């Protein structure tokens, strides 16, 4: 089944198996991790872009093309982490719209 929740290990695209209130609490914690993780990668990219420039202005360091895989993967992790923030926010859009567990 294409909709059989084919998730990549710890990368859950669900969090629905727990109730909205408990859910959003974990979503906030997930966003916490991902945003803090992303902060590293975003900085890492700028560092790599800076580093690349150093390799360009001063080949003393080495070859800038050897840093192309660096920037590529670094940016890929940036996208990866950011979209994982988005998925959480997407669920929050639902969860925070229905914080009540229906009627009593």
């Amino acid at each position: 089944g294409p909709l059989g929740s084919h998730m990549k290990g710890p990368a859950l695209e669900d969090f629905s198996h727990l109730p909205p209130e408990q859910r959003r609490k974990r979503l906030q914690q997930r966003i916490d991790e991902l945003s803090r993780e992303l902060q590293k990668e975003m900085d890492q990219k700028d560092a790599l872009n800076k580093m690349k420039d150093v390799y360009e202005k001063n080949p003393q360091m080495g070859d800038p093309s050897s840093l192309h895989p660096k920037i590529a993967e670094t940016t890929s992790n940036i996208e990866r982490l950011r979209m994982e923030i988005h998925k959480n926010e997407a669920w929050l859009s639902e969860v925070e719209g229905k914080v009540s567990q229906r009627s009593e």
